[PDB]
């Protein structure tokens, strides 16, 4: 019942989500690389980076979608990146990610968001491969609700 | 626009608000003392402790209510206790405190809330005397909306 | 090769050991209570509080002294209170606690140290009882090296 | 006084110095970029990145070398990157940086260190420009103590 209509509370929450120092340097590195190389051709390489991240922190075996959601939520809370929820459709899966991190500089924010989204793709794929998913099965974007909310579609 | 209808997000937020270890020991000490002495009989003494805390961290002088609100919000965010907002009436002031810390054990939580409210009173008094307030002018609790929302009244 | 001969490094380490806000309030409460009641008279009651804390965070079963040391070290690292090492004699055990937390105010600090030691006693006892230790065993101090180094002696 | 001869204490200290998640991703990005491009021709670009970082957080005016050391130490402690000390020679300045961050992967760690060093260079330059120094003056390495200690020479 405790909302964030007061700007001070949301400001404190967003500031505590991303601690000082490291995040600014990471944003600067990513923005410099994407400006120097380009938008589209940088999509694959970044994805590979995400895959490597999933090699660092494997998850235990899961038998139901609820348990997988619990493990993913626990790991994301450990990272302090936000939260995600799972939904099942007639044939495909949907992941709703909320409370997306926001850079302090407003002008570059948009670009930054796109870059960050790409990374998540790679990571998510390997986690879904934890149950034995095939290597050629991937995920792609479908829509962007706002600057701090995204949804992903998983299909075989 | 990022609400907390998902229990995972609010759980992570509340867990990050109060880090492990120190908060549990503080809650145990306060609960033991209040059980040994009593809710009313310990109300004055606790107040004094709050005043002592305000001696540690003075605030700079302010000329407007908005500036005082800004300073109080900055200090509270530094403590990571939540947020408060000021409202002015024809004769009295009102403080609205949101996102009150909640103990992990739900059984004692009610009692805990009351205890916490008491100490806040004392602290607020000293800060209000930062602008030249008299010693004999105090504040008193008037109503409790829920387990995580309080309001104080400043009057002569 | 990472020494603390430079005061700034040790200052930052000690400041990050005890996060802002909660620790000052806890120190104020403990100091007020011990001044009101007395150093010896408050020694037993505090111990009981420690016991309650050990009920919150149980440890898994241990078979060797090294494994138990690993569990205790992991829990203390989770608390961020410092480190402890175990030594075994012909009949009794010794626990050396290093990097004890230090209050910001130098004048009261000595008193604070004593109080803190008392709490640890209770906690340690229940953890030692985790393998089936009986109630009649006790833990007592023997000597204090300095303001940030303690040693406890356990005998049957 | 309180040494770190016990590996557990230094392990906890290093683990707290770099929180989980962000640091691993930053290390992965830097390592991938340097592998893709090369160590030497990647030296200039990284430097410029550091300059950009110094654009974010200007320092207040300082009149003495000790005051500048105090400001730099305060900012570094705010970042939680370690500590640095200033020494003056017959014609040039020397900066001794201690407790350098260390990556969790031991194999790549050495490479990481070199990369990190480059960034610091650029940053330091702009901070030395805070006292009206011209842009043409730079800093360079002279020798490396170990994996967690470095020294820089500032000459005109």
């Amino acid at each position: 019942t405790t909302t964030l209509e007061n700007p001070a509370l949301l400001g404190w929450f967003r500031g505590q989500q991303t601690p000082e120092g490291w995040f600014d340097l990471l944003a600067l590195i990513v923005d410099g690389m994407v400006r120097n190389v380009g938008e589209l051709e940088s999509q694959p390489f970044l994805r590979q980076m995400g895959i490597a991240l999933a090699d660092q922190y494997p998850l235990p075996a899961s038998e139901t979608v609820g348990e997988l959601e619990a493990n993913i939520n626990a790991q994301l809370a450990r990272f302090g990146w936000g939260c995600v929820e799972i939904d099942t459709s007639d044939t495909d899966l949907t992941l709703r990610h909320q409370a997306l991190p926001v850079s302090r500089v407003e002008d570059q924010q948009s670009r930054w968001c796109h870059a960050f989204c790409a990374i998540l793709e790679g990571l998510y794929v390997r986690w879904m491969q934890g149950q034995g998913g095939k290597s050629h099965v991937t995920v792609s974007r479908e829509r962007l609700f706002s600057l701090s909310d995204v949804q992903f579609r998983y299909h075989n």
